[PDB]
Formats: structure tokens, C-alpha cells, sequence
């Protein structure tokens, strides 16, 4: 039964932004026309709220007191005139700057001459105050100057976040911070708590190129960091290409489907003045929007890929027994794709399936659902009225500390944290699972009665898991339920007692595996497939670098590619052999410490070549 209410958490931003269609070629008239078309198309009623002015409004000029100055030939009345126009339509206004001394308009000019000085470094408080005073509700802070200068992203965006907070506090106007640093230095590790959204990869589309499904899928894959997203903090796979020239209606729907299953921001990027009726309908689908904006705030995850390129993604929705599902076909042929209740963390009990594009219920099942999916296409479903897998419930064993937390398998779990926050403001806490990288959790007002917020966490098989909270409201118990589709295994070295680990949750192709203290993080949870892959993050394969066949060959992660160097035999003697090479996974020089490199080596009887994988 439902006995403690789920507290709604903030959704990702919805709106439109000027970059994808206009590059730096923007002025007051360009923005005004898009606002008018946005309104005319009925986007506001569907939930689209932000009109975001991206790069090109500012050429780096400041007055003698350091105040940003604009060219009023392009921005008549100054920037407060465009915010006034946007606000006049009941919408929110966004602006754009850089973390460094000079912006992307300087480092990578794209439609205009280089703009030296187009960044906010040395002026964070000044500029944030200025944006808020002008009437901006949103600010996207880019990284061209940060990257150029060699800045540390985590500490730099903390400083920026603090300045954003002070500016909003001074004016009384909330300011939504978008961190835009392209997945450099792993923002999934640190951005939650600093900002409601952070870019997880490089740009979905570049100036002068045509929209690409390959690029779209790459951005989608790189945005999946389910432990980092929760309670109003979101991974950002970038601005929508929906409705841009070259994309068909089906590719537009697939674009919406994948952003929605992530719970990503829906920031339209097409030219709204020439948008078709069909495109507007795709942006406005309320059932797909409701999935994207789900009140529980969680990120969808891959739950099945029994056949290469035929994938099922599941998202845990608000309430109990409710899921959204995307069936995605990355192959060149139409194929059936099945999602099983077991993989979704439901029991084998009746549930209703609905197709969100057909807007019709399409059947019931106590076990699963199969649909035909076109080559390169997708189907968007909900599965509702299901029965949840049995959860564990825990009471804290000391202040803010939950111990003995149990998982049948290593992998992803949904945790509901009970608490009371009988004030008018959200409070935050730091959450750390085992020895993993910590995260920040937000706790919205509850009234006098307790409520829950939810987080996804990665746990180790067994009953040795700990969840520790620091700061924030006293919690009143946790509930833990597994998502079996995400099941993996720690790969633990016999000699070292340490786990095969990818440093600091890095996803970059070619990153070498290492030994590290076992903590059950996503960067330690390996899924062994029927294709003999050892898969990390749902989408990276343990890989003998460049198909190396001799001693000392580096073992890395790489996009899964079906090659023999990504295939592994898990042998009865405790060895793990690379299929291509016949060599053993090996902790280099039989070292046992954190940071010991994993390599391939000729198989022997040494315990630095012995592993447990359950
Ligand atoms: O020049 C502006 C562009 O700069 C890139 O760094 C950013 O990722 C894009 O989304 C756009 O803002």
C-alpha cells in the first residue's frame, strides 16, 4: 500500500533557445519573432516556459565600472527590453555567458567576428546581479574560457553557483543555472547541488551541419548517469533538434522519447516561425511531456539488450507500479523488442501497457510486452498498475546513517527517503553510498506530515551497503527496491580484494581499468552479456586496447563494437580470458593497491589473475 506520500521534486526546464537555428546571428527582432511563434503555437500551455538567449547578444564590451554593455542597435532599450517582452507573455527569460574571461564567441567565432572579453570571470557577482536586475530567470554558463585557461570545473562552478544564489537573493527573482561544460571533468560527480542542470557531452549539432541521429544517440548515451540525477538536478543531453531540417516526424518523436525517458530538459531549438503543425504536435504531446516532467525526478536506464542494438529503457515514475519504457532499434532492420516486468523491478503481476504516440492502451500482461520497432526507430510506452518488487525498509542505526542495506545483486536501486520539512524552503543534504563519490539531495517542503523523495543509487551485492546523510532534515526511514534490468557484478581480484574500477566515473573511450576499493558504484558494476561482453554504464565495453595480443596490452573501456577484443571467458579456475588473445585479465605486477592498472598477460596460477564475478 501507499502509506507515505511522495513529494514532488522540480522538473527539468522546458522552453526554446536561440543557438541550434541561429548560432550567434541573434538580436532583439530575432528573439521577438520566436517568442511570438512560441506563443502562437500553444507551447506555453504544454509547459514550455523559458525563452533562452544563447551566444551572440554580447561582444565582450564593458563600461569603466565593469558593467556589461550591449549594442542597442541590436538590442534597443538594452537587455531589460527583451526580458520585458518575454515576461509580457507570461514566460521566463534566459541569458548566456562564460565561466572564463572570454567566451565561445571569442574562442570559436560562429556567425560573427571574435568577441574578446565575452566571459564573466572576475565579475561573477557583478554579472549575475546584472542579469537578474535586467529580469533574467535563467543563465547558461559556458566553458570556452574555463577550458582555455585550465580552470578546475567543480570549484569554478561552485563559485558561479554561489554568485547565482546571491543575485537571486538580492533581486527576489529566482535564477536557474545551466552548467555548460560539455561533460569535461565529469560534471555528474559534482554538479548536483550546484545547479539544476549540467551538460554531459559536446554539442548535439555544430554550425553548418545537418541534424544527425548518430549525434543524438551519442549525446543520449553520454547523459545516462542515474546516480547523479534526482530531486530537481538533471543530466543535460543538450538542446532539441526536433523540427530541424532533415529530421522526419519519426526521428522527431524518437528525439522526444529519449529525452523524456532521461527526464532531460526540453529546450526546443528549431525555427518556430516555420514549424509544421505535425512538429508542434510532437513537441506538445502531453503524455510524453508528463513522462519527461515526472514528479519523482528520476532518470531512466537501460533495462535490457538481449540482442545487440535492440534496447529497452525503463523509467521509474511517480506513484507505485508505474514505468515509462522506450523500445529503441539501432539496427538497420525492423525487429521485435521485448521489455520484461522483472527487468523493470515489477513482479509478474498484471499491468496495463499504453502507447504514448497512439495515445491508447494496447494490452495487459503479467510478464512483459513486445512491439515491432522500425530500423532506427522507437516506441514510447507506459506500464502502469503493476506490482512493485519487494522492497527493504530500514531505520537509521545512528544519526543520518543507514546500515546493513541489502541487494540481491550488484546494481541500481531506487531509494525512497522519508523526512519532514515543515518550512517554506527546500533543504539539502550530502548523501554518500558506501565509499562512492558523494551527491547532493534536495528535500522540498512537506507540510506537517512526512513525505519521501527518491534517489537512484548503485549498491553492492550483499548486506554491507551504507547510506550516509550529512546536513538537511532528520530522515525517518528508507525504502530500497532493485531495478534488476541494471544488474551487474563487482569484478573482485582474489589477491587484492579490490574491484575492477574506472577512475572517478569517467566514460571516455580508452580509459584504462584499475583496482580500487570496492564500493559498488556504477564505475564498478559490470554486466556480463550473452555476447561475452563486460559492460559498464550500460554502454561501455571492457576492451583489450587495439586488439592487442601480447603481455602488457592495456585493458580499457570502449564503446561496444562487437569485436573479439571485447569478449571475455569467465573460467572455472577464476581467470577471465580475452577471447581474441587468449590472455588473462591481470592486475599489473601483482600489485594490490588502489590505482593498479589492469592489463592482459599470459595466464598462470597467480592470484593477481584470479577474480570473482557474481
Ligand atoms: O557559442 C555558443 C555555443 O557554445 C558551445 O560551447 C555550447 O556548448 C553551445 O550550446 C552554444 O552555447
Amino acid at each position: 500500500a501507499v502509506t507515505t506520500r511522495q513529494i514532488t521534486v522540480p522538473s527539468a526546464p522546458m522552453g526554446w533557445a536561440s543557438w541550434n537555428s541561429f548560432a550567434a546571428k541573434i538580436d532583439y527582432s530575432v528573439i521577438k519573432k520566436q517568442v511570438d511563434a512560441f506563443v502562437a503555437a500553444g507551447l506555453p500551455a504544454a509547459g514550455y516556459t523559458y525563452i533562452n538567449i544563447d551566444e551572440g547578444w554580447w561582444q565582450g564590451t564593458r563600461d569603466s565600472a565593469g558593467n556589461i554593455t550591449v549594442d542597442t542597435a541590436e538590442w534597443p532599450g538594452g537587455m531589460s527590453a527583451i526580458t520585458a517582452y518575454i515576461h509580457s507573455k507570461g514566460l521566463k527569460a534566459g541569458i548566456y555567458t562564460d565561466a572564463g574571461k572570454d567566451g565561445c564567441g571569442y574562442y570559436y567565432p560562429t556567425g560573427r567576428p571574435a568577441a574578446p572579453g565575452s566571459g564573466s570571470e572576475g565579475h561573477y557577482d557583478q554579472d549575475m546581479l546584472q542579469f537578474s536586475t535586467w529580469g533574467f530567470d535563467f543563465v547558461k554558463v559556458d566553458w570556452c574560457g574555463g577550458d582555455a585557461e585550465g580552470l578546475d570545473a567543480a570549484t569554478t562552478y561552485k563559485s558561479i553557483s554561489d554568485a547565482v544564489g546571491r543575485a537571486a537573493a538580492t533581486t527576489g527573482r529566482p535564477l536557474t543555472l545551466s552548467i555548460c561544460n560539455w561533460g569535461y571533468q565529469n560534471p555528474w560527480n559534482w554538479a548536483a547541488g550546484q545547479a539544476p542542470l549540467w551538460r554531459t557531452s559536446t554539442d548535439i549539432i555544430y554550425y553548418g551541419n545537418q541534424p544527425s541521429m548518430t549525434s543524438l544517440l551519442s549525446n543520449f548515451d553520454q547523459t545516462l548517469h542515474p546516480t547523479a540525477q534526482h530531486t530537481g538536478y538533471y543530466n543535460d543531453p543538450d538542446m532539441l533538434m526536433v523540427g530541424m531540417d532533415g529530421f522526419t516526424a519519426a526521428q522527431n518523436r524518437t528525439h522526444m522519447n529519449l529525452w523524456a525517458i532521461s527526464g532531460a530538459p526540453l529546450l526546443a531549438g528549431n525555427d518556430l516561425t516555420t514549424m509544421t503543425s505535425e512538429t508542434a504536435g510532437i513537441l506538445k504531446n502531453p503524455e510524453v511531456i508528463a513522462v519527461d516532467q515526472d514528479s519523482r525526478g528520476l532518470q531512466g536506464v537501460k533495462v535490457a539488450e538481449d540482442t545487440t542494438g535492440l534496447q529497452a529503457y525503463g523509467k521509474v515514475l511517480s506513484g507505485t507500479g508505474n514505468r515509462a519504457v522506450v523500445l529503441l532499434n539501432r539496427t538497420s532492420a525492423a525487429h521485435d523488442i521485448t521489455v520484461r516486468w522483472s527487468d523493470l523491478g515489477l513482479t509478474n503481476a498484471s499491468a496495463t501497457v499504453r502507447d504514448l504516440w497512439a495515445r491508447q492502451n494496447v494490452g495487459t500482461s503479467a510478464t512483459g510486452y513486445t512491439a515491432s520497432v522500425p530500423a532506427g526507430g522507437s516506441v514510447m510506452l507506459t506500464v502502469t498498475g503493476g506490482t512493485e518488487a519487494a522492497g527493504g525498509a530500514y531505520a537509521a542505526t545512528s544519526t543520518g546513517r543507514y546500515t546493513g542495506v541489502t541487494a540481491a545483486s550488484t546494481g541500481l536501486n531506487v531509494v525512497d527517503v522519508a523526512y519532514t520539512n515543515n518550512t517554506s524552503s527546500a533543504r539539502t543534504a550530502t548523501l554518500q553510498v558506501n565509499g562512492q563519490t558523494a551527491t547532493t539531495v534536495s528535500f522540498p517542503p512537506t507540510g506537517a506530515s512526512a513525505g519521501t523523495v527518491s534517489v537512484e543509487v548503485s549498491l553492492s551485492k550483499g548486506s554491507a551497503n551504507t547510506l550516509a546523510l550529512s546536513g538537511g532534515p532528520a530522515t525517518e526511514g528508507i525504502t530500497v527496491r532493485p531495478l534488476p534490468g541494471t544488474n551487474g557484478a563487482l569484478v573482485t581480484g582474489k589477491q587484492s580484494g579490490r574491484c575492477a574500477d574506472i577512475y572517478n566515473n569517467t566514460i571516455t573511450n580508452g580509459t584504462q581499468a584499475e583496482l580500487w576499493d570496492c564500493n559498488g558504484g556504477p564505475n564498478q558494476s559490470w554486466t556480463y552479456t550473452s555476447r561475452k561482453e563486460l559492460v559498464l554504464y550500460g554502454n561501455k565495453c571492457l576492451d583489450a586496447y587495439n586488439l592487442g595480443t601480447t603481455n602488457g596490452t592495456k585493458v580499457v573501456i570502449w564503446d561496444c563494437n562487437g569485436q573479439a577484443n571485447q569478449k571475455w571467458n569467465i573460467n572455472s579456475d577464476g581467470t577471465i580470458t580475452n577471447v581474441n588473445a587468449g590472455l588473462c585479465l591481470d592486475a599489473y605486477n601483482a600489485a594490490t593497491a588502489n590505482g593498479t592498472s589492469l592489463v592482459l598477460w599470459s595466464c598462470g596460477t597467480g592470484d593477481n589473475q584470479k577474480w570473482t564475478v557474481t
